Parts: C-alpha cells; sequence; structure tokens
DNA sequence: GACCACGGCGCG
DNA sequence: GCGCGCCGTGGTC
C-alpha cells in the first residue's frame, strides 16, 4: 500500500475505516479505505463506497458489519487480524497493542488503517502457520462467529420503555424514603452514595465493628458482604443494603436503558465483543446486556421490560451446569461423569437432606473458582474445621479433579499457559511468582480458564451452528449470556424453533457426559426462562 | 467535557 | 471465589 489508486478496490483487499464513535450502529462512518497488491484506495465519499465492497476484510470487521447493516447492506465479515492476535494470546484485545506487537501502529486514518490491516494479517498469518488447533478454532469459530455477531448487534432487542419509565418514578419514591430513614438513624445527612462518607458515619460515628478492608486503598469495607453480617447490630445497616440495591438498579438499568432506543430501529443495540476476556467468553457493553437483573424480586420486574417484537416471542435456552459437566468431560472423574450419565440432581448424588443439598450446591460451584475453605464455613456458618473437612471428601469421592487440577497447574508453571478443550491458551506467567497470595491467586486463575473456556468455545460453535438454521427459519438471534441464549421466533414457528435450537445446542459437540438444555418461550425474558 | 482509579455490584 | 462492564465518587486535566 503506496501507490495510490482510484476507489473501487479490487476483490479481497483489506478494509480501512474511521468511525466518529466506537459504537457501530451509532457511528457516522467519517472515511472508508482499502488495501491489496501494493496499492491504497480512498473513498471519496464513504457511505457510498460502502455498497462496493463484497466482504469486511481487516481490523475490527464485525464493527464495520455492523454499520453496513444498519444501512441496508450485506457486508459480512471476513478475516480480522484481532482475532488471530486474540487466538495466539487473549491478553491481544486493542488494536493499538495489537498493532505495536505484530507490525504497525493504529491511527485515525482510514488508509493507514487498511494498509495495517494487510500488513498485520500477513505476519499474524504467519504466526498461526503450524498451530493446527489455533487455526481450527479461527476456521471453524471465531471467524464464522463474527458474522453472527454482526447480526445480533445490527437486530437489537425489544424493549418496553413506557413501562420503565413508570417503573422509575415509583422505585425514586422508596428511594426517598429509605435514604430519609437512613439519615434520621445517622442523626444527620450525607451522601450516600459515597461509601467514604458512609464509612464514617458506620464505623467511627455509630462505632459498629468494622470488618474487612479493600483491596487497593485499605479503606474499611462497606461491601454488602459486611453489611449483611452488620444486619442485626443496628437497623441502618437493613436500609442501607435496601438502598444500594434499589440505586444501583435505577442509576445502572431503569433509566439509561429507556434512553438507548436507536431512532431506525426502534430497538435497543448491544455489542458483542470478540476479543475482550482472557478466558475466550465473549463480553457485551455500550449497554452491557449480559448483566440484566434477575435474581431479585425488583430485578425480575426490569427484565420484564425485554419483550418480542409484535407477531413474535422470545425463545430462551440455558444449558444446565455446563462448567461441572465440562469439568467433568476434562478431568474424567468416573463418578462426577457417572452423577450426569444417569441423570441426577448432581447437588443431591455428590452430596453422598436440607443443608446438605444446599451445601453440594455451593461446593460444587465453589470448586470452579477454587473456593477458600473459609468462604465455605462462612456459607453454612459451620467452622473453618468442619468445612476444611467437606472439601476433603468432595475430593476423596472425585479425586481426578484434584488430579486435573494439579496437572493443569503443573503444565500451565512449565509451558506458562493452559488449554481449554479445544487448545485455546491463555498464558498465566505468575503461577510461579513468590509471593503466595499473588501465585495462588494466578493458580485459580489459571486452572479455571480451561473450564471457563471450553464452555464458551461449545457455546461460540452452537451459535455458529445454530444460525444458519434460524435464518432458514426467519428466526433471530438477539442475545448471548455465556451459557444461555435468546432468540426471537415468529409466533407460528417459535415451537419449533425451540426444539431445533435446542437440539442444536445439546448435541454441538458430545462430550463424556450430555448437555443438557432447558429452553422456554414467552412474551418477554422473564416469561421466556420458566 | 474527558480521563482515571476505586469500591461496589449486576450477570454467567 | 473465576470472567466481565458500569455505576457514582473522588480527583485531574
Ligand atoms: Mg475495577
Amino acid at each position: 500500500a503506496l501507490e495510490e489508486a482510484p476507489w473501487p478496490p479490487p476483490e479481497g483487499a483489506f478494509v480501512g475505516f474511521v468511525l466518529s464513535r466506537k459504537e457501530p450502529m451509532w457511528a457516522d462512518l467519517l472515511a472508508l479505505a482499502a488495501a491489496r497488491g501494493g496499492r491504497v484506495h480512498r473513498a471519496p465519499e464513504p457511505y457510498k463506497a460502502l455498497r462496493d465492497l463484497k466482504e469486511a476484510r481487516g481490523l475490527l470487521a464485525k464493527d464495520l458489519s455492523v454499520l453496513a447493516l444498519r444501512e441496508g447492506l450485506g457486508l459480512p465479515p471476513g478475516d480480522d487480524p484481532m482475532l488471530l492476535a486474540y487466538l495466539l494470546d487473549p491478553s491481544n484485545t486493542t488494536p493499538e497493542g495489537v498493532a505495536r506487537r505484530y507490525g504497525g501502529e493504529w491511527t485515525e486514518e482510514a488508509g493507514e488503517r487498511a494498509a495495517l490491516s494487510e500488513r498485520l494479517f500477513a505476519n499474524l498469518w504467519g504466526r498461526l502457520e503450524g498451530e493446527e488447533r489455533l487455526l481450527w478454532l479461527y476456521r471453524e469459530v471465531e471467524r464464522p462467529l463474527s458474522a453472527v455477531l454482526a447480526h445480533m448487534e445490527a437486530t437489537g432487542v425489544r424493549l418496553d420503555v413506557a413501562y420503565l419509565r413508570a417503573l422509575s418514578l415509583e422505585v425514586a419514591e422508596e428511594i426517598a424514603r429509605l435514604e430519609a430513614e437512613v439519615f434520621r438513624l445517622a442523626g444527620h445527612p450525607f451522601n450516600l452514595n459515597s461509601r467514604d462518607q458512609l464509612e464514617r458515619v458506620l464505623f467511627d460515628e455509630l462505632g459498629l465493628p468494622a470488618i474487612g478492608k479493600t483491596e487497593k486503598t485499605g479503606k474499611r469495607s462497606t461491601s454488602a458482604a459486611v453489611l449483611e453480617a452488620l444486619r442485626e447490630a443496628h437497623p441502618i445497616v437493613e436500609k442501607i443494603l435496601q438502598y444500594r440495591e434499589l440505586t444501583k438498579l435505577k442509576s445502572t438499568y431503569i433509566d439509561p436503558l429507556p434512553d438507548l432506543i436507536h431512532p431506525r430501529t426502534g430497538r435497543l443495540h448491544t455489542r458483542f465483543n470478540q476479543t475482550a476476556t482472557a478466558t475466550g467468553r465473549l463480553s457485551s457493553s455500550d449497554p452491557n446486556l449480559q448483566n440484566i437483573p434477575v435474581r431479585t424480586p425488583l430485578g425480575q420486574r426490569i427484565r420484564r421490560a425485554f419483550i418480542a417484537e409484535e407477531g413474535w416471542l422470545l425463545v430462551a435456552l440455558d444449558y444446565s451446569q455446563i462448567e461441572l459437566r465440562v469439568l467433568a468431560h476434562l478431568s474424567g472423574d468416573e463418578n462426577l461423569i457417572r452423577v450426569f450419565q444417569e441423570g441426577r440432581d448432581i447437588h443431591t448424588e455428590t452430596a453422598s437432606d436440607p443443608l446438605m443439598r444446599r451445601a453440594a450446591k455451593t461446593i460444587n460451584f465453589g470448586v470452579l473458582y477454587g473456593m477458600s475453605a473459609h468462604r465455605l464455613s462462612q456459607e453454612l456458618a459451620i467452622p473453618y474445621e468442619e468445612a476444611q473437612a467437606f472439601i476433603e471428601r468432595y475430593f476423596q469421592s472425585f479425586p481426578k479433579v484434584r488430579a486435573w487440577i494439579e496437572k493443569t497447574l503443573e503444565e500451565g508453571r512449565r509451558r506458562g499457559y493452559v488449554e481449554t478443550l479445544f487448545g485455546r491458551r491463555r498464558y498465566v506467567p505468575d503461577l510461579e511468582a513468590r509471593v503466595k497470595s499473588v501465585r495462588e491467586a494466578a493458580e485459580r486463575m489459571a486452572f479455571n480458564m480451561p473450564v471457563q473456556g471450553t464452555a464458551a468455545d461449545l457455546m461460540k460453535l452452537a451459535m455458529v451452528k445454530l444460525f444458519p438454521r434460524l435464518e432458514e427459519m426467519g428466526a433471530r438471534m438477539l442475545l448471548q449470556v455465556h451459557d444461555e441464549l435468546v432468540l426471537e421466533a415468529p409466533k407460528e414457528r417459535a415451537e419449533a424453533v425451540a426444539r431445533l435450537a435446542k437440539e442444536v445446542m445439546e448435541g454441538v459437540y458430545p462430550l463424556a457426559v450430555p448437555l443438557e438444555v432447558e429452553v422456554g418461550i414467552g412474551e418477554d425474558w422473564l416469561s421466556a426462562k420458566e
């Protein structure tokens, strides 16, 4: 890319482009260019020029496709060096960094971005020559997935705006009721939203016992974990907890979301970031729709705001304990495989009563993070000696797991990275740090990655297979929440879509244990998840 | 207006 | 106790 040739470029050229802002559904296309065969082409007028391309090839290809889709153009994303770099090392999350690392500089000029894409792809494609397992993931998973993601982003999800507007007004009144009561008890008003000001009121002015400290600055914590333990030591604690929940939900979801309705589509549009996590998971932002409330009663009222287009229904599909099932497969623990094989509730089969079923439930999902025998003692109110005993029992039942954990750590130590089932890797150097706390944190990141990552690989593969089947049925894929999918289907075909999608997901890639999926259909995200 | 670090907390 | 992104605060620029 030196010789400047008039627009348009030949087929298979690498594209460069500049957006007025990061969100492709909200961005003005400021500039457009392309590079191939030692030439560089600059679009005279970007929007018109966008019609000439057959495929978005280059850095951030998906983002350009979303924008093209926004304009009614079918311009699928192709090769993207970010995906190649992300597979080589998932700390490769930005074009700045990737450019610097593999032979260029991420500028604000379209033509230069185009030439940077061509050059980087050439280099990175070289790195992946011989990495057959990473190459497989690029071709069979990441690249095809990027097209699926572009369609999800361009499609958006419908939101009951009036409903949320109304909800805001109600919650505002309850928050006022809580804050006024807090201020009485405090004997003086202050900024309840300021944790620094709260810290002094609680532990200095009210003399409540401080418990824990914040991580970075070592102030006395006012976290929910701390407050919970004080729910009895003063009536102000409960009111603050109730205040925290309402203001969190109101300020993060109820108020901002209605203002984000796109004028042209009348729907809400997220971004599914494909090179953003250390484990291979997607992330979601602007806004994040992967952390919409669901666990509390108010959270559930908010979720009801996500609804199906008129004439359609939402279809919600959820993998059941995918990470546990993946661990059974990776570890090869016969006993745990056995609990899934004969379709047991696990949390009781593993218990091998009330406390024992809930204890087994938490521990089953604690071994994946390396839950400390302490937090366990906290969760069961059982001494640190008894909790520490369970874990040993849990592992005596499922020895292959400890062996896998230990084997995973040992290998990570030697090679400097760990792998998912498909060979997606994460580099974790701190496995040999000499500070115990730091080393043991790296360890928990390290042996969790193959599990969380494998689950992500499976879900991604499932999306790639499922998407074409949905198009041919006239249904849409709307959201992905790590181990869940939310589709939208015409009422007539909803039931059939629900049936097919479930089967696709369960049979995406058979393991030593079966994958289970629950599927519901409904007019709103909450209704559909029942 | 924008950036950051932090504590805090929403979800899987 | 793993993986994220966003809030308000507090501080800067
Ligand atoms: Mg943080």
